[PDB]
């Protein structure tokens, strides 16, 4: 269907003949520069390539306010997620309306020139409540307060070039490009599938049934910008998509990556996804259970109800101009060797099997088997590689502050001991000297599968620098992972405690 | 047989009742301390545990000189390798005869008290020529000049404790201990096998035949102190020995580790090995082809003739007091599915197969198959782990000084590109800032299998800090591993050059 | 169909006889092979019959045998073509051919080695391996020679305890025959059963015939001993080693 607002605002194409001129202005000595944050790069790419039609810049306060309370742009155009350029006070003060500023990437690549319409300090409590529902634990609110700038700069954009990406150049289709790809194949009915996760047999099955019921071709449009915190990296995920797309019948599916920065804003985001896919050329879209929802908070309560998304999108059905296909999740029937829509089988009368994310995570952590009815083997092989089991995981042993035995000798004892065991893990007694440049290397070593022995703890005002994954404290204190019987426990006893701890946790296997 | 000189100089046992007294003296405030170098720890352990009977300390000049020219101690006792305590001038000056000094390990563990008999500056050109044959490339001469102190301190030793080791506590038998292990099994004929390498089927076969011909039990006595430069680490090797010892018929073999510091001094060392094994309780010993020889020098010439060792040991036969079993190397006969002594088959009349070290190294580098007739599978599995093939090897790409493209962008491009590929290798753009504390981490990352992208070169006065294995220079210069067409070559072209280079070299496999 | 014939291995005469016999059983044709029904060569390595005596003799009686004799066209395997072809059709020096002699087949079976499907069908090879197991599965006997002055009761006990350490499932027995025929005749049955027997003393020479000599080894100082002792009073532990390593060299034990 036609782009939201009727026109594809592909600013790259619009400004093609001003590229040199704009590029030269961006590189002028007198122009004020702003370095785009990683989320802003995600947003500006979608504005510049028309992914966010009718947007043609970051929202000024007039539009922003309507989006916050009315879920629309001041002109009444449905638009549920505010896209603004958040800056700090120091920069906001240097700019006034009509000021033209340059937006760079990595402090070296000019992306666009923004003509300032306004500068304002939004009430983040209202946005937090109105747009994201108010739970301080909602990733969007966390970002809203802890990362986002306190001042929004609204203004019209002029394009120099889209944010630079060196990976998957072939798959990052812009709206215009994707539309031409469909057009060259004569596809005029396309159902799009959103995801920020690996795809298993069930996803393959459900998307194909969608294709069959909507009489449409399939578009697997995964998000590769910012997704939920803790999600699997997009490189791993792209590898999985590239693998699963080969499992569809020839000529029925197309894989294209979307550099979107999700807010995990549930029902509002679901609407936004529909609009965005319409701009990219899809005729149909599937909205899932708790679509774009971040789940439950600490108190175990739902950030959104499982059907809020589908209900909200349905309420805007008459103006979305993109058909929404009903979400029919499928489950595996052992006794019939097939998948079937969950709404068609009687739980208490028919056998069904499925592997929850929690269980999948466990199996991967212990190197256990994962059945082909759940996920294709080539897909599982990829997941095991990016997330190796414990015998292949790195780790660190931190000699606590309470230790009175010789740190130099205990570290040497641990090294010599670990080195006896096989498995190929690399070991290092690592001294950081409380230097940040060294502390930041700890998780890289662990990520590399290495075993580090750290002679002493770093200062508390440095915790933030070190990731806590697979990092274990050896100390007399109660908060120690490997508790010492006493501060002067004999080195050989300590060594045993560590070895058996690592064994119990799967790092060593004999 | 009886220890060389007639008495096992086990100083640990001799001084058992002075341990507290000696320990207290070593920890006195006024006593002069010397930190033992890694080779001296190897030597003192063998002196203290009687491994070097009749030695009871480091050689004074009187004995040392006789060993250098006469191959004997001043009393006429056969002794071919000088064992001295080499120190720098600053320390030598602080000591005079009768001075009692303490010998520590790791600057914290007291090993012994040495009563200085003399202090002298040896003519290292004579020792180099007389003891090690004079080739400046002989590892012993290299050490003699580049590492060893210029002053020898001769003196009698009193034991506090043997050098601390936390790995393989069970297998490091002292002479007295090994002798009791043989005695408890009623073994009175034992043939010992020396090695600083992995053991393959041929070694298993030849040692068993030795046992059969000498009517003796087998002692696999591998060196785990210092061996030849470039040798496989002893942890890997011990794993292999522990594995192969299980392939002998029950009750025929015993595995014990020897903390010797080899000099790779060919025929002289061969004699020394015989003496040492006699002290440890062996009745027989096998002297191999080019036994304890370092091979050929740069000009491709032999450091020693292949039979110098066997000939020298044979010339001392009447006073060694340990039988030397003839070395009968075996080779595999495909057509008969068996190994047979090489001196029994006609090369041109019978089929024989064998895998040279060079070829073994290749197969391991490319992950190729290695047949069970060559080495037991459990042994090969261990070698593959410590020395993984290229797809599992780490590496570094150094952005040369000639580069005029943006280093920050080229590094980012390489990262994003590498991250597309699968395989689980971990990647890092690593900035060392010419800091030693960071440069020394490069090979640890590579040893961990990681891929590092280094934005700029380090200063030449730092080369020594970084190992050169799997480190590749991207530069316009001729000495670059990955040569740029020009200093400003487009980033995408450079990326391709690197990817294809790494592929050609096996790091990436598609 | 099985024929309860008692062959005489009488070469060409027997070949004729086989033709007659098959005619009686109803065959219209018969193949006479190379050295058909021949026993091979004698000690001096000379042929009991010429390779074509049989075919020639049968051919000379062709007009009265009343059964057609089909020419014998032996086939060989062509690796490069994955097929068998008549040996009389290929040029030895121009075309690759593979084949496994009886001697080699026997070896492979004795050592448990692989035998390729181009030579014999796997189900056929499985059967041959069962009736003729490789050395690790073969029985054997160790006879303590008459020259031994060490204690026979202790050496036998030492050997037993030692063998019992090793795995593999072979059953062991210190077997006393007391020169009784009823016991001596059981030796090869035990060996045929895969068992390992330790025999404390030799039987009288007028009894040799009763015991098969397969896998029976003499431990003695004499020159004709399979496992030669350094001396009659060699220490028991040394003797044990000599035996273990001998059995290993010969494939009975594998570690
Ligand atoms: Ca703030
Ligand atoms: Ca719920
Ligand atoms: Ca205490
Ligand atoms: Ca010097
Ligand atoms: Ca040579
Ligand atoms: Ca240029
Ligand atoms: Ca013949
Ligand atoms: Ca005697
Ligand atoms: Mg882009
Ligand atoms: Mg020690
Ligand atoms: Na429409
Ligand atoms: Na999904
Ligand atoms: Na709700
Ligand atoms: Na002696
Ligand atoms: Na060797
Ligand atoms: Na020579
Ligand atoms: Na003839």
């Amino acid at each position: 269907p036609a782009p939201h607002g009727g026109i594809l605002q592909d600013l790259i194409a619009r400004d093609a003949l001003k590229k040199n001129e704009l590029l030269s202005e961006a590189q002028s000595s007198d122009i004020l520069v702003w370095n785009l944050t990683p989320r802003q790069l995600c947003d500006i790419e979608l504005i510049l390539n028309g992914g966010f039609s009718p947007l043609t810049g970051f929202l000024n306060e007039n539009d922003y306010s309507s989006v916050v309370t009315d879920s629309r742009l001041a002109d009444g155009t449905l638009w549920t997620i505010p896209i603004t350029l958040d800056v700090d006070e120091a920069f906001a003060n240097q700019i006034k309306p009509d000021t033209r500023i340059a937006l760079f990437q990595d402090d070296e690549i000019p992306i666009a020139i923004l003509t300032v319409q306004d500068v304002y300090k939004p009430n983040k409590t209202i946005e937090a409540e109105k747009v994201f529902r108010g739970d301080p634990e909602h990733p969007a609110i966390s970002y809203l307060f802890n990362v986002a700038g306190d001042y929004y700069v609204g203004g019209s954009l002029e394009a120099i070039q889209l944010p630079q990406h060196y990976d998957y150049p072939g798959l990052r289709k812009t709206p215009a490009q994707l539309r031409l790809e469909f057009q060259s194949r004569q596809w005029d009915r396309v159902v799009a599938f959103q995801t920020r996760n690996p795809m298993h047999r069930a996803h393959r099955e459900l998307t194909v049934r969608a294709a069959r019921e909507a009489n449409a071709k399939v578009l697997i449009h995964p998000v590769v910008g910012l997704t939920k915190p803790g999600d699997i990296d997009h490189h791993t995920r792209v590898r999985v998509y590239q693998e699963i797309i080969k499992r569809y019948p020839n000529g029925i599916a197309f894989l294209s990556l979307l550099p979107l920065a999700m807010r995990m804003s549930g029902d509002r985001e679901a609407v936004w996804h529909a609009i965005i896919r319409k701009n990219y050329g899809a005729s149909h879209f599937i909205v899932g259970r708790d679509h774009a929802g971040p789940g439950k908070n600490s108190k175990g309560v739902d950030f959104y109800g499982p059907y809020d998304a589908q209900e909200l999108v349905e309420s805007y059905k008459h103006e979305l101009d993109i058909e929404v296909v009903p979400f029919r999740m499928v489950t595996y029937l052992p006794d019939e060797d097939r998948y079937a829509p969950i709404d068609q089988i009687d739980t208490t009368k028919t056998r069904t099997l499925n592997i929850s994310g929690t269980e999948l995570r466990r199996r991967l952590r212990v190197g256990g088997e994962i059945p082909e009815w759940f996920s294709y083997p080539e897909v599982v092989k990829i997941l095991r590689e990016s997330n190796p089991p414990r015998p292949k995981q790195g780790f660190s042993i931190v000699l606590g502050n309470s230790l009175t035995v010789s740190r130099e000798q205990l570290s040497i004892a641990l090294l010599s001991t670990f080195l006896q065991f096989g498995g190929g893990r690399y070991y290092k007694i690592f001294e950081h000297n409380n230097k940040t440049e060294l502390l930041s290397l700890i998780q890289d070593f662990i990520g590399s599968g290495s075993g580090l022995i750290i002679p002493n703890q770093w200062e508390d005002d440095k915790d933030s620098v070190v990731g806590k994954q697979n990092v274990y404290l050896l100390d007399t204190s109660s908060s120690a992972d490997i508790q010492l019987e006493s501060a002067d426990e004999p080195i050989s006893h300590i060594v045993q405690k560590v070895v058996l701890f690592l064994e119990d946790n799967g790092f060593f296997v004999f």
